[PDB]
């Protein structure tokens, strides 16, 4: 409730499509008053409760409510919100550098030290979010973007807060959602969820970052899920032959089934691999 009612086209020029999901499309746009470039996320409203072809207003308002709070170098910022008959339109800080892993895939090689420089930025972003009791709940390589890929030290921005939740002290939250490869066993098993689920996903991201292989990815969705639940993974010599003992220890402390024994974001930043 209380989103801008004006025609967004009266205030922005729209450009190329940047990405699209089942119920959303992101496009480049330019604010007319300033000439500054932004991103516009057009979210389809479901409009009727029985419809499966759009997003519930509860979900839309939850994402907007969280984005409104956020101001940090490694997380996307919200500029404006518009609404018309069919869509809610989020005007967001533009991140034009593409996915982190596409950038890395074009490099000649990448040392562990160099890898940890990008990972530290992700850690810094999540540290901010967890400090505000916000769980992202959809951390995966495609939601790790670069602001500008054409600078000496490219900056990471975490995007897509469609699944994000404020962790409420008084009531457990359970749900099954997210991408099988990257979700924690508590999500798979419909158990109580919290900030800890993000740290598991960071462990998966770190594993792929160093090896280019995915730790739990099986030959069917159900097999992937079973791998996750049983924490069935290996540092395959083919992929991890040049990886340090400390890097493996970092990952092992994150890919822990019991959320209460999993390394926290605060502790991950003090781990000797990250803070020598
Ligand atoms: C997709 O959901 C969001 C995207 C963004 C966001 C903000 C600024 C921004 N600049 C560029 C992009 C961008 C560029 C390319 C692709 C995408 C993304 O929508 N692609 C799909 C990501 N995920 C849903 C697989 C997003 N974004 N995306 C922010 C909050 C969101 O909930």
């Amino acid at each position: 409730t209380v989103f801008r009612q004006e025609n967004v086209d009266d205030y922005y020029d729209t450009g190329e499509e940047l990405g699209s999901g089942q119920f959303a499309v992101v496009k480049k746009c330019r604010e007319k008053s300033t000439g500054l470039q932004y991103a516009a996320k057009f979210i389809k409203k479901r409009r009727t409760k029985s419809s499966r072809r759009g997003v519930s207003r509860e979900d839309i308002e939850r994402e907007v409510s969280i984005l409104k709070e956020i101001q940090h170098p490694n997380v996307i910022t919200l500029h404006e919100v518009y609404e018309n008959k069919t869509d809610v339109i989020l005007i967001l800080e533009l991140v034009a550098g593409g996915e982190l892993f596409d950038f890395l895939a074009e490099k000649e090689s990448l040392t562990e030290e160099e890898a940890t420089e990008f990972l530290k930025q992700i850690l810094n972003g999540v540290y901010y979010l967890h400090s505000l009791q916000i769980a992202h709940f959809d951390l995966k390589p495609e939601n790790i973007m670069l602001l500008d890929r054409n600078v000496p030290k490219p900056r990471i921005k975490i995007i897509d807060f469609g699944l994000a939740h404020k962790i409420d002290f008084g009531n457990e939250f359970k749900n099954i959602f997210g991408t099988p490869e990257f979700v924690a066993p508590e999500i798979v098993n419909y158990e109580p969820l919290g900030l800890e689920a993000d740290m598991w996903s960071i462990g998966v991201i770190t594993y792929i970052l160093l090896s280019g292989a995915s730790p739990f990815l099986g030959d069917t969705k159900q097999e992937t899920l079973a791998n996750v639940s049983a924490v069935n993974y290996e540092f395959e010599d083919e992929y991890f032959s040049n990886t340090s003992a400390l890097a493996k220890d970092f990952i092992r402390r994150l890919l822990v089934k019991d959320p209460k024994k999993r390394m926290t974001i605060q502790d991950s930043l003090q781990h000797p691999w990250i803070k020598p």
